[PDB]
């Protein structure tokens, strides 16, 4: 049987690595990509067709389920793996997002963070945070952080780094007091500190005293574009300890993705190919496409010329273009399971282009192509 | 390899017939229930799920396709088959229920049927109407009609009689103008005279005279109610030739599928399985429940207690009152296939029970618990 977590790298290229990560509920294969599913569900996907498009782990959301349909009452139905029908591994972000999205929402304290709905109230705080993640079942628990806002002075960023790294302790050790999760859940820290490699310094630091299972970068994906974003991983993730888990978190486009590869990142979440796909944006190997447009209205070919996906081998973008004209769920299910399918293919070939020592001539030979 | 067109009866108990249409592209067990595909989709299912549920054909419609995406492009794509990923036989309706549902759009003459949307213009005419089937490439067309308004006064009923008729008449000379589609597809006509059995008789003598390869009884699901709908079947299919199928356009309800079999009919379609899907109404054998109701919030029951579809061996109630309450595409698509389904093993019971001569028996064991 698995254990209840293993991290094992079995190729570098550079910065980059490829690996597995070995739980209770499954393998995942590294780097990794993760759909999101925050309703518990992944928008017009069926469970078994994220899975047949190559996910190994999906990601669910503590503060969307503690509104609706409500953490006790999943547990009482028997955790989310069994309501949703996923029987893999589900990561769990704590919340730390939407401490910073729905900050207007929000009273926020060195306890925790209340929401108010615009009129219920809804508490998160460290150990309310782990408590939901442990009533849902989640595998991969993320700490309970705040994602700082972007852009932010050095003081405020400090500031919130420092809130967040108390608040990391806290999650770790109301972690470690439920023996059933510490027993057979993993538990991720998130580095914070904005875009100043001072205060990532100070943040992996505090985050590799605790110990965690693996360790997120947050506080990216907040506008702060691509340039920046990969500068800031150019310091940040070596910061972080080698021998675990390095995800990103809510990145992101094809070419971020390979990008942060090459600094050293393992995991992946995004919505683009799910809610992009159902608002009409493929993706494809010649870079996307909007399946709306008037040129696609008599195109035979599938939406993508290479892609192993169900809808490539069978529909056309001329009909995907007529269905998601027309507002007809199925546009949206072709769409995202292509999309999704696309995306894990991407990985696939990253994956499969480190083992083989020749990821820098992938990432050369994508972006010629992605871009031309 | 199959013929163009046979009907054969393989058991009979009073009134109520089973059998087979054999047509090029496949068998059609009846008595049959067609899924509907109004916009080149049954909405929210993918092809192969349609047919996993049990449906050996289903429904398109002229005036829609027409309209978007267009009738001329579909055969430039390859037909609607190719199109839309079906590849079975496909019934496509004629514009003749939008001739009078959408009548505030028309203007009509003896010659057709012009729409003004609300502002392009649109035409159907029997010439047109058996066109636009042909590009589409259906299975069985049916003639261009008017469905005519209810209530009806008994003069507007024989006049809107006697128009469809000689429309039926100019349907099959089309029909037969065209050797491709003569020799490949099927042609039914449509019975009218709205609640009158005179006028129900002349429009049998008529469509009988003009002679077509299954007839329907038009003119019902238009308001009338159940018991009226009845006792219209009554004397009304006993007037069509005994050795075609009987098709009853827009019906309907479990109830009214039941009753209409006993009392002749062996092909309907309905819109109530997929939109009331959608609408969080689901089928089952003690009656319909709206998934929605909070009583159901946290119920770990399937849908039905003893259904066989996916949706019913996988998922809770509580699950998909919870997507149907947020929205979720997943809601509508498990309802979906779960209500297809359900519709499907409801046209099994009925073909087994008369294939055993116990239908009778089966309608009211039926009865006696969908409405317990
Ligand atoms: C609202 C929605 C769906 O969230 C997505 C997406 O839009 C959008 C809007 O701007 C883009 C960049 C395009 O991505 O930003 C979200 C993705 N970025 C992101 N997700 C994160 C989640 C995180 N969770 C925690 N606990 N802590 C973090 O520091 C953290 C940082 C993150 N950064
Ligand atoms: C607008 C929508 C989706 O069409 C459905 C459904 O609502 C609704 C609204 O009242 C109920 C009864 C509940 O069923 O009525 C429609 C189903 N009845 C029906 N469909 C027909 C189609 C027909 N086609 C032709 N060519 N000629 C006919 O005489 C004809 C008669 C028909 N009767
Ligand atoms: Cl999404
Ligand atoms: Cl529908
Ligand atoms: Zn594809
Ligand atoms: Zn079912």
């Amino acid at each position: 049987d698995r254990p209840r977590f293993s991290f094992s790298i079995a190729a570098r290229e550079g910065k980059a690595r490829t690996g597995t990560i070995e739980m209770k509920r499954g393998v995942i294969r590294t780097p990794a990509f993760m759909p999101v599913g925050t309703a518990a569900t992944v928008k017009a996907l069926k469970p078994e067709t994220v899975r047949a498009t190559g996910a190994d782990i999906i990601l669910g959301n503590t503060y969307h389920l503690m509104l609706r349909p409500g953490a006790e009452r999943i547990a009482k139905l028997g955790g989310l793996h069994s309501f949703m029908g996923w029987d893999r591994p589900i990561l769990t972000d704590s919340g730390g997002y939407q401490v910073m999205s729905l900050s207007s929402l929000t009273k926020q304290s060195e306890e925790g963070v209340t929401f108010k709905s615009h009129g219920s109230r809804h508490m998160l705080s460290p150990e309310r945070s782990i408590e939901i993640q442990h009533l849902l079942g989640s595998d991969i628990v993320m700490a309970f952080d705040e994602c700082t806002p972007y852009p932010a002075t050095p003081s405020r960023a400090a500031s919130s780094m420092e809130r967040s790294m108390r608040w990391a302790k806290r999650s770790r050790d109301a972690f470690d007091s439920r023996k059933e999760q510490a027993e057979n859940a993993a538990l991720f820290g998130i580095q914070q500190g904005s875009v100043f490699e001072n205060l990532r310094q100070q943040s992996a630091d505090a985050l590799a005293e605790i110990g965690f299972d693996g360790y997120a970068v947050g506080g990216l994906a907040v506008g702060e574009g691509q340039d920046e974003m990969f500068r800031v991983l150019d310091f940040s993730v070596p910061m972080l300890p080698d021998d675990k888990p390095h995800y990103l978190m809510g990145v992101g486009k094809p070419d971020d993705i390979v990008g942060a590869v090459e600094r050293g990142i393992d995991m992946f979440d995004c919505v683009l190919p799910t809610r992009s796909g159902r608002n009409g944006q493929a993706f494809t190997w010649d870079g996307p496409i909007n399946i709306r447009n008037a040129r696609f209205s008599e195109d035979l070919k599938p939406l993508d010329s290479e892609c192993h996906c169900a809808v490539c081998q069978k529909w056309s973008r001329a009909y995907i273009h007529h269905l998601i004209r027309a507002g007809e769920i199925l546009g949206a299910m072709l769409m995202t399971e292509h999309n999704i399918a696309f995306y894990q293919q991407l990985m696939q070939k990253i994956r499969d282009s480190i083992s083989e020592g020749r990821f820098s001539q992938f990432a050369q030979d994508f972006r010629a192509r992605y871009f031309a």
